[PDB]
């Protein structure tokens, strides 16, 4: 996190570099600093220096923009705006300087911002716009062309064109511009599927001090700036603390959840608008606001807090443009692999350079076909070939109805072992059915009521009818499904004259009926609402205040968990038995949420739910959704580990693991309860084990407190503990962060709202109800339900199945190929010119696109892919086919030599002056069907991928390519002209030849066979590792030998 700064001489080391042409190696490599030091005008006065360096431990390079109002210096690194103060000579963050900045301040922010500190603030903090540049064609033409290996496949063209092979370089040059194209055409469709996403473009009221009206574009606003927000609803134009009226706003775009959020008006006072404390009270960018009241006077005005990509919608988007680097290898194995790869590829050169020289051949020739030897060992189609994969994979995705924002996340599902899930929406059905309420009567229960129209009127009735966030959008009430089943089960249906305090928010009529019943005693009389608390999941609450035409004083009706309600509440109001019932009800799987209320004596939230009193609970009924079983089943039986994390009961997530398979039978499961220190001794972390593997389950709290107490014990907690329950958001991101520390490859599925931290803190976080793609988190599915998770996985696994199979293959066809040519340069020939073009193009370039387009084995297994290229398996796989395609390759050669017809090539002519001369051909022809070969075997199906004859384009491809060689050898002749065939003018010996190519079909299909069947065996019976390279496989080796809780 260092930043160094420097300053005719750089077209010096340009010049330099030039003349060593390769210096971009040396500055792309371990020496980068040194480099760019020599060639930036080095000065290290940050003042002066208008270049700068920062590393991050990692090393990035930025200008120094100077804007004039006088002067000020500014630079932007990952999109942030840094600016120089005169006063301090460092650098500091945009968003920083406002920072402390009291609540009275934001609300003296109320009047307008005059048009000579908007002017200031611009040049100050920018535009508000969250700017992803559309880039021009040469520009992504400069980008993607310019790196090594497209360099190297230049000089190929170049050196293959010197030598007269025109078609060649032809065909090289298709290949990479193909890969280029596909390369361009990701990166385009990357950066428009994210630049569609932030297109926030409308015009904004706004209140100057002098004529207080003034429509501005979206882009014109500053922080400290005021906004008359739209009562009829839109879209908000950047992140602002709403300072008078409320807001109904839909904030699914960086929440995941859709359901409407209630933004109340900033609370007047002393101390810093932290805009994370007071989340409630902040308006956000890029979020749909279904309606906005004032209830105080003509606007809802807000104040702009931060714009740009300070946002937290632009923080999103910032870490979408240069996300964080993936923590679980994929490979950091392959430069072994391709070191080995070399060595057999000089071990070939060096025969090719002695044999040449054993010949007549001239100095330059010898080097000119050692140089073409070198870059026939480069394939040109390997970044095409990764491309289309990974295309093909993210349209496979997409085709199931799951968008991935950036696919290189998706190989992470193929060696996902831990898989985290939330109770309510995700698990369950988001909906909810109301059971009853049971009341009090002051310090005893009484039997649950059914439906609870038929209460009396009385505390109960009252806050069951008035606590909650519900709006009427449309002719329809709108809310969290809890209010809305609530408020139905209630019947008092939702409806200036304020009675005490203010103006009433809100105002509720009861249903008409029961003439006798109804006016029996005390008809009902409606209630008018006039404070509101919006609930969080980080404090398990939501307090409403109401009067009505009574109500000699106000009534505040606290809504919440029964535990934290239960503490708030008068000591004497809570009946004994409150845990056990509570149990009775948690137990059966019922939601349960507690109501309690106090008389105002004629508002900050915490003089609210103070000194409570028990009205009752709110038994609800939440059921398994019907294809969440399964697939927990599925999960387990692949050793895949399934965990609940939620801020529900422990007794209602303890039933709802049981019921889903998470804890099957015969499985016991312990409660770990860790109690506060209370000033005498610590924890006791007291274990209760329940009654119908190990599995351990424990609430939040208690959560907190091993891990602040007991930090030896909590490996083994995780390790072993499935059910998680009471946890705020900040605790699950806690949670998964653990985890991962433990080197669990973590992935989560999540409802919205309190997931998101650790959706995002997940290495695979998937969203559901979601309806396209969204920053909320890397994977977002449109289904509603946990099926979304085994796809994600298994698509993973036969991507990382796909992506081997391809290095394999292209490895296999860079040597088969390295080879064959060998073969010519021992007789002195070079195997043709257009024969080359056939190769790639007609035979391997379609293969290798069309081979990956095969999908996932629609089924999960316990044999996870490898990790790694050079494995025993695989190299030994790799040998093993060289050693077939080279004795086929060599037999052919010897066989053609022993026949009654043969003519030798003229060896005093260099090719391909002496083709086709019988042996140029022979070897062509077992070359062009070894490919073939190859790419069918090493094409495997179970258990990762689809049976090969699944993608009919690939077999289609295949069985094409076949017969239109086995026309090639089984003819008079037709391409034998343009390809340089000598026209083998007998009808036995070419049959010979195709059995031979049988022969070698068969024998690559049995060989990997064999590998695959018998190594795995060999392996576990030579080498007994024990593996031990991750924490958890080690803890679950210790408690296996022993467990921790007796
Ligand atoms: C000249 C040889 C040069 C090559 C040197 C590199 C050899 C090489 O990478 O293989 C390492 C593996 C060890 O195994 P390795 O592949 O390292 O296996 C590890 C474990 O499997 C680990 O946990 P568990 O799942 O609990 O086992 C996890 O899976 C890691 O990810 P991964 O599996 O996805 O990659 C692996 O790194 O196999 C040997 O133990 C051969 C050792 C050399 C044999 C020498 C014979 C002469
Ligand atoms: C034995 C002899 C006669 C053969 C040597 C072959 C050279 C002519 C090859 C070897 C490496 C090649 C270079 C490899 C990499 C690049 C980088 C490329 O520039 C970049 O894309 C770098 C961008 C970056 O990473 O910042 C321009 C071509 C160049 C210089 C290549 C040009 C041709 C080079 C010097
Ligand atoms: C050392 C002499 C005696 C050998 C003569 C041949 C060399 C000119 C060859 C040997 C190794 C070759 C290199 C082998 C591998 C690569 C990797 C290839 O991939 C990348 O480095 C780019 C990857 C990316 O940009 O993502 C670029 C060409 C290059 C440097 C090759 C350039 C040509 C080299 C230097
Ligand atoms: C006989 C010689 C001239 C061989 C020429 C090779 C072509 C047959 C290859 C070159 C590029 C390939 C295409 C490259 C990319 C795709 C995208 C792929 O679809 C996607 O993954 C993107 C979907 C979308 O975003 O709409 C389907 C295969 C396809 C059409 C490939 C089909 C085969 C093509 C045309
Ligand atoms: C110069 C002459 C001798 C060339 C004659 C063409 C053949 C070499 C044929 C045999 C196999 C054919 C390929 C087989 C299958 C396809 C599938 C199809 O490509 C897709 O994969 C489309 C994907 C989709 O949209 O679903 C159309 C072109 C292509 C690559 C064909 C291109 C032409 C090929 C290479
Ligand atoms: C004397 C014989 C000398 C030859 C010795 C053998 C050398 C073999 C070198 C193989 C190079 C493998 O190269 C590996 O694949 C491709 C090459 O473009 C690169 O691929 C990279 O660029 C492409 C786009 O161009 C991206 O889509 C891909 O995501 C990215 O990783 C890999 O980052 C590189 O690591
Ligand atoms: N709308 C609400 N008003 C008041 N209390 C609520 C409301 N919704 C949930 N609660 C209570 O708050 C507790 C935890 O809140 P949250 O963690 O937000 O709910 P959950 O539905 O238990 N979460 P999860 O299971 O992870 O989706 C729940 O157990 C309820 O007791
Ligand atoms: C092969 O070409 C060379 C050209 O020099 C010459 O020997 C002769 O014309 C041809 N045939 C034989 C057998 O050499
Ligand atoms: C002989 C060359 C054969 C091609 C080998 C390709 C292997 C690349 C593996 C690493 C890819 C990510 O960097
Ligand atoms: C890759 C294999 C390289 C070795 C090729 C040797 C060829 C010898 C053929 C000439 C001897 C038969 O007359
Ligand atoms: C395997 C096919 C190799 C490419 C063949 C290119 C030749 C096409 C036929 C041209 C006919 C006119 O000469
Ligand atoms: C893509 C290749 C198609 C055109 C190839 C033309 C080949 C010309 C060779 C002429 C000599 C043999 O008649
Ligand atoms: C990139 C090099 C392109 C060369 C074009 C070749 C066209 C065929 C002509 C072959 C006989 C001169
Ligand atoms: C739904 C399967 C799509 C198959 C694509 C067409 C395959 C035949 C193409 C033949 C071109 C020569
Ligand atoms: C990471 C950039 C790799 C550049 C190619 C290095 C080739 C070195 C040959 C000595
Ligand atoms: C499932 C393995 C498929 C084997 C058949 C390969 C294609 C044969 C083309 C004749
Ligand atoms: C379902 C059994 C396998 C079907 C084979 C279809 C492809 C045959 C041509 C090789
Ligand atoms: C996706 C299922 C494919 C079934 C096999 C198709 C065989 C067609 C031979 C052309
Ligand atoms: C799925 C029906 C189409 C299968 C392709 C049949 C072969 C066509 C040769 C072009
Ligand atoms: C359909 C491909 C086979 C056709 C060959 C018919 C003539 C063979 C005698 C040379
Ligand atoms: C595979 C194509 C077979 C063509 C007919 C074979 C005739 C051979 C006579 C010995
Ligand atoms: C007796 C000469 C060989 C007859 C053909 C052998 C079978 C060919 C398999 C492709
Ligand atoms: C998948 C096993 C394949 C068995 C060998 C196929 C030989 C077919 C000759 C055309
Ligand atoms: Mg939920």
């Amino acid at each position: 996190v260092r930043l160094s700064g420097y300053c005719w001489r750089v077209i010096g080391y340009h010049v330099v570099v030039w003349m060593m042409a390769g210096i971009p190696l040396l500055l792309f490599r371990w020496k980068p600093l040194w480099g760019v030091r020599l060639r930036l005008r080095p000065c290290n006065l940050a003042h002066a220096e208008t270049l700068v360096i920062e590393i991050r431990d990692q090393l990035f390079t930025v200008q120094v923009q100077t804007e004039a109002i006088r002067v000020l210096r500014y630079y932007l690194f990952q999109g942030q705006r840094y600016i120089w103060i005169e006063t301090q000579q460092a650098f500091y963050q945009v968003s920083l300087l406002d920072h402390g900045r009291s609540c009275d301040d934001v609300h003296r922010s109320r009047h307008g911002l005059s048009l000579q500190d908007q002017m200031v603030r611009k040049a100050i903090y920018g535009p508000n716009v969250i700017s992803i540049p559309v880039k021009s064609y040469p520009q992504l033409l400069v980008d993607e062309a310019l790196n090594p290996y497209y360099g190297f496949q230049a000089f190929s063209i170049a050196l293959w064109l010197a030598d007269h092979y025109y078609w060649y370089a032809l065909c090289i040059f298709l290949i990479s511009s193909i890969s280029i194209c596909l390369s361009l055409y990701k990166t385009r469709k990357q950066s428009q599927t994210l630049r569609d996403m932030v297109k926030l473009s409308m015009r904004v009221c706004v209140c100057r001090p002098g004529g207080e009206e003034e429509w501005v574009d979206s882009s014109e606003l500053v922080p400290g700036d005021c906004l008359v927000l739209p009562q009829e609803g839109g879209l908000m134009p950047c992140d602002a603390a709403l300072v008078a009226g409320e807001c109904m706003v839909n904030e699914s775009s960086l929440t995941g959840e859709s359901i409407p959020v209630l933004k109340t008006a900033l609370p007047e006072g002393l101390g810093p608008y932290c805009a994370e404390t007071h989340r409630r009270h902040t308006l956000f960018c890029g979020t749909l606001i279904l309606q906005a009241r004032a209830y105080v006077g003509p606007h809802v005005l807000a104040v702009v807090t931060r714009t740009g990509f300070c946002t937290a919608k632009g923080g999103l988007v910032s870490s979408i443009l240069h996300p964080r680097p993936i923590n679980f290898k994929f490979y950091k194995h392959s430069m072994k692999f391709v070191a080995a790869l070399s060595v057999l590829a000089l071990l070939g050169t060096i025969y090719s350079i002695f044999i040449l020289y054993r010949n007549r051949v001239p100095l330059n020739e010898i080097v000119i076909r050692a140089l073409d030897l070198v870059t026939v060992v480069v394939p040109p189609a390997l970044p095409a070939a990764m491309t289309v994969c990974t295309l093909y994979a993210q349209s496979r995705l997409r085709r199931q109805g799951i968008f991935c924002i950036h696919p290189l996340r998706i190989n992470l599902g193929g060696k996902l072992q831990l898989v985290c899930f939330d109770k309510t929406g995700t698990l369950t059905e988001d909906g909810l059915d109301v059971m009853g309420v049971v009341p009090l009567k002051g310090q005893a229960f009484l039997p649950l009521v059914p439906e609870p129209r038929r209460l009396p009127v009385g505390p109960l009735l009252r806050a069951l009818a008035t606590c909650h966030a519900l709006s009427r959008l449309q002719d329809t009430p709108v809310g969290d499904p809890m209010d809305l089943k609530m408020v139905e089960s209630t019947g008092w249906v939702l409806e200036a004259d304020s009675a005490f305090g203010t103006q009433v928010l809100a105002v509720m009529r009861p249903p008409l009926w029961e003439p006798q019943l109804q006016a029996m005693e005390e008809p009902p009389v409606p209630v008018s609402v006039l404070h509101r608390f919006p609930f969080s999941s980080a404090l398990q609450r939501m307090s409403v205040v109401v009067a009505w035409p009574g109500a000699t004083q106000p009534e505040a009706y606290v809504k919440g968990s029964p535990e934290l309600v239960a503490g708030l509440c008068n000591p004497e109001t809570v009946p004994t038995d409150f845990a056990q019932m509570l149990q009775s009800y948690t137990a059966a799987g019922y939601r349960v949420v507690a109501l309690a209320s106090k008389p105002l004596p004629t508002l900050t939230r915490d003089t609210v739910e103070g000194d409570l009193s028990l009205l009752g609970l709110l038994v609800m009924r939440n059921l398994l959704k019907p294809q969440t079983t399964p697939v927990i089943q599925a999960l387990r039986r692949t050793r895949i580990r399934a965990v609940m994390v939620t801020g529900d009961n422990l007794q209602t997530a303890v039933t709802v693991a049981r019921g889903c398979g998470m804890v099957a039978p015969q499985e016991h499961l312990i409660i770990v309860h860790a109690t506060h220190p209370e000033r005498g001794q610590p924890a006791s972390l007291e274990f209760l084990p329940m009654e119908s593997s190990r599995h351990l389950a424990l609430s939040g709290p208690t959560f907190g407190i091993i891990v602040k107490h007991f930090p030896k014990l909590l490996p083994k907690v995780l390790v072993q503990g499935t059910v998680f329950a009471r946890m705020a958001p900040e605790q699950k991101t806690e949670l998964v962060c653990e985890l991962q520390k433990l080197q669990y490859c973590v992935g989560m599925c999540g409802d919205g709202a309190n997931d998101c931290g650790a959706l995002k803190a997940a290495d695979v976080g998937i969203s559901l109800s979601q309806a396209e793609a969204s920053v909320v988190s890397p994977f977002t599915s449109s289904m509603a339900s946990i099926e979304c998770v085994p796809m994600v996985i298994r698509e993973g696994r036969c991507s990382l199945d796909t992506s081997f199979s391809v290095f394999k293959y292209m490895a296999l066809y860079s040597l088969t190929q390295f080879i064959s040519v060998l073969i010519l340069y021992t007789i002195n020939t070079n195997l043709g010119d257009l024969q080359f073009l056939a190769i790639d193009l007609v035979i391997t370039t379609t293969v290798a696109v069309l081979m990956s387009r095969t999908g996932p084995a629609l089924v999960l297994g316990r044999v996870r892919p490898p990790g790694a290229l050079l494995s025993v398996p695989v190299l030994s796989s790799l040998l093993l086919q060289m050693v077939l395609v080279t004795g086929v390759q060599l037999g052919g050669y010897f066989l053609t030599l022993a026949q009654p017809w043969f003519v030798p090539l003229n060896r005093t002519v260099a090719a391909p002056d002496n083709l086709p001369n019988y042996e140029n051909t022979v070897v062509f022809s077992l070359s062009s069907f070894q490919y073939l070969i190859l790419a069918a075997a090493v094409s495997k199906g179970a258990p990762f991928r689809r049976p090969l004859y699944t993608n009919v384009p690939f077999l289609v491809a295949l069985a094409l390519l076949s017969s239109v060689l086995v026309g090639l050898v089984l003819v008079p002749g037709l391409l034998q002209g343009p390809l340089a065939l000598r026209n083998i003018t007998d009808t036995g010996f070419k049959l010979l030849l195709l059995g031979l190519v049988t022969l070698n079909f068969v024998g690559a299909f049995m060989l990997e066979s064999v590998l695959d069947q018998c190594l795995p065996a060999c392996l576990r019976r030579l080498r007994p590792k024990r593996a031990s390279k991750k924490r958890f496989k080690q803890l679950e080796r210790e408690l296996a030998e022993q467990p921790w809780p007796p």
